[PDB]
């Protein structure tokens, strides 16, 4: 170990994820997220070394100047182990920024769980290692508030939340506003996508689409999801009148094309 000099106005610390010993889907990124802007990104990944068990090929894609990810060309395999070593202390990264330590992480892909929200039938179907073990009719976005299309990765779930307008810049008290509570939401998308219990709209789930772009599901199938859907895990959304969800959104990492990730935006 050589020591750096630093200054806390000069320093970056790399933050990774998924946690240290954590199982996660078959669509997890390795994602490394720095609380400062990186100006030699090129220089940030050549100090990030992430090796694989069974070994396979990816690469680095940033989201935005803060947060770089890696990932595989396809899925991951179920049973991979991932080794991820940030050593970025005293890394030089750009504009008098120094990496401020290195980290470590180490996890594991569990079960492959792909659940596909088909608008022409209003209906989810969870596979599991590709068999069905769950279907859900849903009420997905209106024609005006459609759902994307695409590969969304699984974030973090929440037994209860509150979606509020004040956050979009739209006060409770608009036209358009609201303060909605809402429970067992499995996030989806940065933008917002959820998949949660919407008591509201069970006559309309696997029938007619009402939502403003959320996966409305039943009270039972939103627990469910909830109790049973990892980070990581995808929702494949497909057939609705929308576009498709964007690569860079936080969870649309799969949307990106093969050719493009790999060929990367740092250097
Ligand atoms: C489920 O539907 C989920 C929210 N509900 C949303 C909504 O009410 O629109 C979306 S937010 C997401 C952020 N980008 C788009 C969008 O167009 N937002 C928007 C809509 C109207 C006005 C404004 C504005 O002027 O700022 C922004 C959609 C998401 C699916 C939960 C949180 O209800």
């Amino acid at each position: 170990l050589t020591f750096q000099t630093s200054s806390p106005a000069h320093l970056t610390m790399p933050y990774v994820m998924p946690g240290d010993g954590e199982v996660v889907g078959v669509g997890e990124p390795v994602a490394i997220r720095f609380d400062e802007n990186i100006a030699d990104r090129g220089a940030a990944e050549k100090a990030i070394k992430i090796t694989t068990n069974p070994p396979v090929e990816g690469a680095f894609y940033w989201l935005n100047n803060r947060e770089v990810r890696w990932r595989p060309e396809h899925f991951w395999k179920p049973g991979t182990a991932v080794d991820v070593a940030v050593n970025t202390y005293g890394v030089d990264l750009g504009e008098g920024m120094f990496g401020e330590d290195n980290v470590q992480t180490h996890f594991t892909i569990g079960d492959e769980v792909i659940a596909t929200a088909d608008d022409n039938t209003k209906i989810l179907t969870v596979r599991v290692n590709g068999e069905v073990v769950k279907s859900m009719p849903t009420s997905m976005g209106k024609d005006s508030t459609p759902t994307a299309n695409g590969i969304y990765i699984v974030g973090s779930r929440y037994k209860h939340i509150i979606m509020d307008s004040s956050t979009y810049g739209v006060p409770v008290n608009s036209p358009n506003g609201y303060r909605t509570d809402v429970d067992w939401a499995t996030q989806i998308s940065y933008s917002g996508v959820f998949v949660h219990s919407a008591p509201w709209s069970v006559g309309a789930q696997g029938h007619t689409n009402t939502s403003h772009g959320c996966l409305n599901v039943s009270p039972s199938n939103a627990q469910w999801f909830y109790d049973h859907v990892k980070r990581g895990d995808i929702v494949e959304v497909v057939n609705t009148v929308g576009g498709t969800l964007p690569g860079i959104d936080g969870l649309g990492d799969w949307n990106i094309p093969w050719d493009q990730w790999r060929a990367g935006n740092a250097k």
